[PDB]
């Protein structure tokens, strides 16, 4: 019979043009049949219920059913492409700063506030006209204020009284931006956060998209704390730069793709000081608007699922060679 990759997630995701893409192209595999799940079914309907399938590939977004998700692969015992007890852990951004740090990857310095809603002003918290002070421990202007939920991007950058004093605030691209100025110079009274040095970078951030340990496309997007306007080509998609990873990039995707056990995994590095920091890993993620990434992350997948299941199903298969890039 046909190895079953069935694909779990919200539709918004399922039915995205990247993912589309690429299941198109998995589909070519001779032994490989795709079963994408209902989003009615996974909402819906008890796990019981949901199709079988020989290999997941699963994972959260906005609105989608973890639990549910979790109970399935604990009842069918499918090849698991992105580990989903982890996916809880990718939505807490102190979890996250945690993994790194063991890994002994590079981030920018940090600090934790974290603040009982109920007794708001008991927090360790200390703020000057150019600087805060997070469990004793010293920012000075520039620096970042981060939602602990990886979910919340409502991330703010406060700038030093030398500069014009204010703060910049992000958030999810609402049509041609992604920030905007506040003449506001003091931080969030309400709320838990992390604190973090402000990494200086030629004003640009690099997303790395990964499909296994080794290999990671790397693009450059304009930072949005820059002004907040967006790039935008003439198409409408947002203008993205070229990056060639270093050798040192590429060993920080190899650790944040087995750290994290997120076979297909994007995260953002700063160039900053001549080194590189990590600094948000999202979870799954596919490159947008690249032919050659759909036809590379779809033969490194189907790779995959080949290497770990043919031997069971008797499929002859011999390991093909790979790009790192
Ligand atoms: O990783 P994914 O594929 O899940 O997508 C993420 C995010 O990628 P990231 O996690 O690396 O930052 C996308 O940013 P990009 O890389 O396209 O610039 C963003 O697209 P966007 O803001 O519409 O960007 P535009 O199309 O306006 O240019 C999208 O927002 P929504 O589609 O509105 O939900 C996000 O989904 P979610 O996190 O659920 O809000
Ligand atoms: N420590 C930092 N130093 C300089 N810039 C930073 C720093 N931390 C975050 N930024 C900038 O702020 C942007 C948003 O922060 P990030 O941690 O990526 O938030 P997010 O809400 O998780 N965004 P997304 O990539 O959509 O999940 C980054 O892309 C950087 O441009
Ligand atoms: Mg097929
Ligand atoms: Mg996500
Ligand atoms: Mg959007
Ligand atoms: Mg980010
Ligand atoms: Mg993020």
């Amino acid at each position: 019979r046909q190895i079953v990759v069935g694909i779990c997630s919200m539709a918004k995701k399922s039915k995205s043009k990247p993912m589309k893409e690429i299941l198109e192209r998995i589909s070519l595999f001779k032994y490989i049949t795709v079963v994408v799940f209902e989003e009615e079914v996974i909402l819906n309907e008890p796990v019981e219920n949901w199709p079988l399938c020989d290999c997941l590939i699963s994972f959260h977004s906005k609105g989608f059913p973890l639990d549910k998700a979790v109970a399935y692969a604990k009842l069918r015992n499918p090849f698991v492409i992105n580990d989903l007890n982890m996916q809880y852990l990718i939505q807490d951004r102190r979890e996250v700063y945690s993994i790194l740090q063991a890994e002994g990857i590079l981030l920018p310095r940090y600090a934790i506030l974290n603040r009982d809603p109920n007794n708001p002003k008991e927090c360790n918290l200390i703020e000057g006209e150019d600087h805060v002070e997070v469990n004793g421990e010293v920012f000075q202007k520039p620096f970042v204020e981060k939602p602990v939920s990886a979910e919340d991007h409502n991330v703010y950058i406060y700038y030093p009284t030398s500069a014009g004093g204010g703060s910049q605030r992000l958030f999810r691209k609402i049509g041609s931006r992604s920030s905007v100025y506040s003449p506001e110079s003091n931080v969030r009274k309400t709320g838990s956060y992390i604190y973090e040095e402000f990494m200086p970078t030629d004003g640009t951030d690099v997303k790395v998209y990964t499909v296994g340990p080794d290999y990671a496309h790397a693009e450059a997007r304009k930072s949005p704390a820059l002004d907040g306007k967006v790039e935008r080509d003439s198409e409408g998609k947002e203008v993205r730069y070229p990056v060639i990873l270093n050798a040192r990039e590429k060993l920080i995707a190899w650790k944040v793709c087995l750290a994290f056990k997120q076979t297909v995994c994007g995260f953002d590095l700063l160039r900053a000081n001549g080194q590189s920091y990590v600094c948000d890993v999202n979870g799954f993620s596919f490159v947008k608007n690249s032919m050659k990434y759909y036809d590379d992350c779809a033969k490194i997948l189907g790779n995959i699922v080949m290497r770990e299941l043919a031997p069971q199903f008797h499929i002859p298969w011999s390991i093909p060679l790979e790009a790192e890039d």
